[PDB]
């Protein structure tokens, strides 16, 4: 075999396009973490996945967890292994300590259990190999230098035996050392380190590969989720800047502004409209999801800010009926606090909801919404998941996002979403005469030439009626206008 | 090698006589240590450092969830 | 000699600048990292530059 | 001297100072630091100094290094250690371990190695003693107890002999105990600290006296560079204020300019020019430059903004031929990255160029290129040096500054280099009717009177006119002007009909 490095695909969502193909065959993969990090989890979906993917059996070595109870977990993501222990795809090594015994027994069943395992590579003709928990092993009385003698000995025999291992590992602090002892690290070939991570008393799971010995992979922590289906590794930098572009238009429920916006919206486009509170980006929201349901199309309305009810008052006090809408399974409205989930999982649950309704469109009421307490990085990682799913997968995208400061407004976003946005809707309040008059802005349309005026615009039980342009005004943008009343040429 | 049941004071000898005899032999060596902070102790014993005529210390600091490699000659 | 002390390439792109010169020639160098660092590659692609540019021979302890 | 302790000069360049005169005789020095930050060189240097200045003998006494070694590292500076142990003024008395040895041998050899020092210092009649690495011996198997009654026998036998002692030795932390068992601090009659710290992935090494027992010396860090000559010490805050003032002026390279400043700049002078991107600085930094070089002057001119072919191409399309200026050995230009060093670095490439080439003259094309990264303190520390330098070294010097924010520069150093400049240029952009006019302006001048005007000024082939100023303006400095007008059209040449002649003939 004088070829490059060969991986075994995981099929462990994410991980494989990390590690550029998957955990190399025939080498042992440590991955380590703190208590609760998913390590457990790991080998197991990946013997698993082995098995129902490539018939690949496996072999399962636990020191410390039970057969019994490793099943009655593996449940939670809706699998059966005591099935497959039935028929002999994986076998679960049990070597846990029973509740008695005695001592001074230190590398003397590490020799033992190389050849228990071995036994059952060949019985099964195993092809992967997940040994659980190797630390809770020495964790009898041993030091640093008896810990990398026993390991190099196991990982080195597998690697004869031609197995394709994945060892568990334990660590103290996310940051620190990478596995109990500072030894194993330079005893893998491979180290996979999995944190879970704790600031503001938020739970930010990461995944990350330090190195592989041969190949290539990508660099760096990897946020990742553990749901129903298992780990799910979101590798936001995977994705590739290679999204379909039409010049097909859409409606943005206000004819007056399709106009505005040179013909309508762009099919494939990301659409930002940004005001102070109350200039009525929640109602153009509201226009843009109805169109899509009065023209038969699915669409999702993903709230942030106001409940299921009041969407609806609101909704059914400018007109638009969202009842209906929901009923006709044209429309789908979600609501959520951002509070009630990291960035991590809200950018999944958006993506598992669009999977499921199959969306032409969608509406994500206030990205600011979802910007609250996320550092300004934490959010704009949100925002390209967002922005760029929904660009690849030919969705037409719109987000609104509240400006931290009616009249005045300095920036779009306050956040930055520049040039990750196409289309720019800017509202502002205008202040005429002691009076709080509203206009909206086509700020900016990669592809068509849209409106240059800025446009008094009013809100009524019929929805949005743009007016003209304060033609003869001065510093409207800045929100406290001046009439010229220009005395003409005076004659 | 010295990871058996060393320490410091017995490692910084050990070294000291590999990298002395090799210097008889006219040998230009380029020796690997292993580290455990990205900018903890220069080596394993903090020891080594002393003992080597040239060091060179490459790390991979992570920051902000991405890594950055660099090199520095000590 | 009786002069100051002389350097051996590396070849490895910029460490020779960085090193102004590179290793020094009869003594040894030592090249530390936490693990995924780039250690033992930088010693296979010393020696290897080594054969493939002035055919030095170059020996590999493991 | 009134100081109660007997010194002996390291002859270290800029050690003796921070030391208020050099090390305590007969007493000794622990100079301690991590790995690679020169404490081999600072020891090696205090005894070829004093070899080589006062024909004082020295013993060195090495643990680890080789004296091959010794000798071999040491041509890097180009000494010939090999010489003087021959001439038997420098004896290496080797102490080293065997390639091939046992363990065990750290106390009677600290009796043994008293014994042959005293031997060594007896026969070549040696006044100055280093010791490398003393706490490589105690690293056989040694507890803080144990070094501290052998460090302070062996300290306490040299004072006795009557040796100027120093000995080095390491730590990991660049901040936290000084030495390794947390005792040799306290043994030690003075303590040098040798540090190299990181931050920001560049390193700079900074040497610092902690302690003399009996006299004073310099607090605090002081940085320093190894360079082909070995260390060498900066001692920024032992620069005193006793700069000679000249009321002799110069020209700026701009006729219309010396006389708003009331006729040129003064020689003994700091100029400072700032203005937003695209004003104009580095014109007035090639017309300062080329007229040294018109009176046959030397000037260096340090760049670090622009190449030295676009310095070049931009300096001729103004006029004036910087080829020339350096064929007739007048114009020395630099060139160099901010980040191709630290301040410390470039402080003295500046210094070292400057004595080379006996300059009348010197412009720093941009400190605010060298503000780049460095924290405000560690660029003002710089801006003090060069300034300073310059000022008691009689030198001219024009130095530029482009302020972040074009129009509306509510101030003129983003970094407040003002109280140490006696003459400030500011230029800036003017909006007048939808264009981007220039306006210079002589903003201050400590000994002169200058001109009062914001004048405007217009950059051509020829290089800069300083034209008048917006009189009929307001709110000039704002960026963006209104003009009012009580008049405008009042004369100055109002007669109508035709005025002009065209290309033809007049
Ligand atoms: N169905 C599920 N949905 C969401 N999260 C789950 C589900 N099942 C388990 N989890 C989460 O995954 C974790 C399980 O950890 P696991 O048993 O895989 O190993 P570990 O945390 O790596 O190591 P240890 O042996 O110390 O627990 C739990 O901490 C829990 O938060
Ligand atoms: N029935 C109605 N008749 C007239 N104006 C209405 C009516 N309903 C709402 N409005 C106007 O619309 C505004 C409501 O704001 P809207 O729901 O459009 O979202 P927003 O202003 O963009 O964001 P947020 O509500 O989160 O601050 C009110 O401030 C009000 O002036
Ligand atoms: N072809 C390649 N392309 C890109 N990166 C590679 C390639 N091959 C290896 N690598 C990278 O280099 C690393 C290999 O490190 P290397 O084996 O050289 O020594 P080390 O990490 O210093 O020490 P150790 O022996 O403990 O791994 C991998 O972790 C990986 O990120
Ligand atoms: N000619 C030279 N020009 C510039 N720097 C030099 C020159 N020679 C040596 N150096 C620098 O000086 C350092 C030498 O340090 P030195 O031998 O003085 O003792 P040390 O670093 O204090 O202690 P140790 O014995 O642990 O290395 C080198 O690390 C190198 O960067
Ligand atoms: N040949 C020329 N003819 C007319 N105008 C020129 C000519 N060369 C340069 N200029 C003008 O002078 C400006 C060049 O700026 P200059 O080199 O004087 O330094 P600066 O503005 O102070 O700083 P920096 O160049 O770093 O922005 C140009 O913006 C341009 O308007
Ligand atoms: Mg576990
Ligand atoms: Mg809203
Ligand atoms: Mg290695
Ligand atoms: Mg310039």
């Amino acid at each position: 075999e004088h070829q490059a490095i060969a991986k075994m695909r995981t099929m462990i969502e994410g991980f494989d396009d990390i590690s550029h193909g998957g955990l190399p065959i025939g080498r042992s993969t440590l991955v380590s973490g703190t208590s609760g990090t998913g390590k457990t989890l790991f080998s197991i979906q990946f013997l698993y996945n082995g098995i129902i993917e490539f018939d690949e059996p496996g072999v399962f070595v636990t020191f410390e967890e039970t057969p019994q109870d490793i099943i009655k977990n593996a449940r939670s993501f809706g699998w059966d292994l005591a099935k497959l222990v039935d028929e002999g795809k994986l076998f679960i090594l049990d070597a846990s300590p029973d509740p008695e015994g005695q001592e001074v027994v230190g590398g003397f069943d590490l020799s033992a259990l190389i050849e228990r395992i071995n036994y059952a590579i060949q019985k099964y003709r195993a092809r992967r190999v997940s040994i659980d928990s190797v630390t809770s092993v020495f964790q009898q009385y041993d030091a640093s230098s008896v810990v990398r003698r026993e390991l190099f000995r196991l990982v080195a025999r597998l690697k004869q035996i031609g197995a394709t291992t994945v060892m568990t590992t334990e660590r103290i602090e996310e940051y620190g050392p990478i596995a109990r002892y500072g030894v194993e690290e330079f005893v893998s070939d491979n180290v996979v380190i999995l944190r879970n991570v704790l600031e503001g008393e938020r739970r930010r799971r990461t995944l990350e590969i330090l190195k592989l010995r041969g190949t290539s992979h990508m660099k760096g922590e990897y946020p990742f989720t553990i749901t129903d289906h298992g780990i799910n590794i979101f590798p936001l930098g995977a994705m590739r800047l290679t999204q379909r572009s039409s010049n097909v238009r859409v409606s943005s429920g206000v004819v007056r502004l399709d106009e505005m916006c040179g013909g309508g919206f762009f099919k494939d486009s990301i659409i930002l409209a940004t005001g102070a509170t109350g200039t009525g980006k929640t109602l153009l929201v509201s226009r843009f999801v109805e169109n899509a349901c009065a023209n038969k199309e699915r669409a999702i309305l993903f709230a942030y800010e106001e409940s299921r009810a009041q969407l609806l008052r609101n909704a059914y006090s400018w007109g638009m009926d969202f009842e209906e809408m929901e009923r006709q399974n044209l429309l789908k409205i979600v609501c959520a606090y951002p509070e009630s989930a990291g960035l991590e999982d809200h950018l999944q649950i958006i993506k598992s909801e669009i999977n499921d309704f199959k969306p032409a469109r969608i509406a994500i009421d206030s990205l600011s919404a979802l910007a609250r307490g996320v550092s300004n990085n934490a959010f704009r990682q949100f925002v390209i998941g967002v922005t760029g799913y929904a660009k690849q997968e030919e969705i037409t995208g719109l987000f609104t996002n509240t400006s931290d400061q009616f009249m005045g407004a300095h920036s779009i976003a306050d956040s930055h979403i520049s040039a990750i946005t196409d289309t720019i809707i800017l509202l502002q309040y205008v202040e005429i005469r002691g009076e709080m008059s509203r206009a909206i802005n086509v700020f900016k349309m990669r592809g068509s030439w849209h409106d240059k005026a800025i446009r008094e615009f009013m809100i009524s039980d019929k929805g949005p009626d743009i007016k003209d342009s304060f033609r003869n005004f001065e510093r409207i943008i800045s929100g406290s206008p001046t009439r010229i009343t220009v005395d003409e040429k005076s004659e």
